[PDB]
């Protein structure tokens, strides 16, 4: 039972957010502690999740994912908040930001489209909030280079937030509007409950990133 | 139209490296040009690109795209050389680097499917080069977060380098293996080619990205 022996393929379901923040400091602690396994990745979108998890080639499922209920194992990790971010140097845009402000200024959207992060366009323009977009982008990458060279602001989940900050210059303000909390859980199916490896890998994904 | 007047929606299609690349400078120029307009993006491998970029549900795509041929227009922006990318402070990791240290390292693997950077993965392959890969992901938003804490090494658009050597603390080397330079191209579809509108946003592409 130590792990610098195995040289284990795993397989991995996450975001591009999670990708972005689980991923770094996990390719860390696997040097030292496990240098021979490989990691690879993939969208939840991409398969059918549920299928590929039962029959084994998808080992674990970070994110939000609802449909994951039955026969699915699940660890809670974290909650974090819809946060509003903008450029260090905004020549307006204040901490903490105010409702109004929030709907005068340009915005960048993320359609983060089959996501929890896709709810977002939905509730503000629910709540009234018509925001005038200048960019509506499909997923994140861009929003740190686009920010940072930009007036825009975006609505972000805290923990991509703190990833741009320094990189990018960028600074965080709470979120003027009313957002419900996303909880980031990992996933397992039954089958794997007791495999060995998994267990050991889920282990590490608590210790890095629970918050408890 | 009138630029600044107009209040015209562009949908356009990009890979989430192009997205990185090219949208940060185009809304700084629209911002002065065209303030009113708003755009879009998507990605080429979604919905059917020949047929919506025909139906003027896309307005231009950028990159490589082999399949858009007839009906579709194209312009070569510039070429990119692939090229590597570590930390500043890697122990091992020299610049230039050797064809011989390059196989010895580990690696971070993007895969992209349907991208132009979808040879990579077999062109070294097929030109005799093995590479040990500790991490395989499908797209790009991870990769400079990853290099930062860790000791791997990634074969990486010179571009996306550049965009990521500061914020992420990362140097480059050309490239010690035999790859080509690969060609990033505006493209439209014949319906449009005398559209004013169209053409008043892909002369803006033209006028800000070309190598010439």
């Amino acid at each position: 039972m130590d792990p610098f022996a195995s040289t284990r393929t795993f397989n991995l379901a996450m975001t591009d957010i999670g990708e972005m923040y689980f991923m770094p400091p996990l390719m860390e602690a696997l040097a030292q502690r496990a240098p021979h396994i490989q990691i690879s990745t993939l969208r939840p979108n991409a398969g059918n999740l549920k299928e590929d998890m039962e029959s084994g080639a998808v080992d674990l499922a970070l994110g939000l994912l609802p449909e994951l209920q039955t026969g699915f194992f699940q660890r809670r990790l974290f909650r974090h908040r819809y946060v509003c971010m903008f450029r260090k140097d905004h020549p307006s845009a204040k901490s903490p930001m105010s409702l109004k402000q929030f709907s005068e200024l340009e915005h960048v959207g993320v359609v983060a489209l089959n996501t929890g992060h896709g709810e977002v366009d939905g509730l503000l323009e629910r709540a009234g909030i018509k925001r005038r977009m200048r960019l509506v982008v499909p997923h994140f990458i861009a929003i740190g280079p686009i920010l940072h060279s930009t007036d825009l602001i975006a609505t972000v989940p805290q923990r991509f937030a703190v990833r741009c900050e320094v990189p990018f210059g960028l600074t965080t303000s709470p979120h003027p509007a009313k957002l419900p909390d996303i909880a980031i859980n990992l996933f397992w199916h039954a089958k794997y409950n007791r495999d060995p490896g998994n267990m050991w890998l889920r282990q590490l994904f608590v210790e890095l990133f629970s918050e408890a």
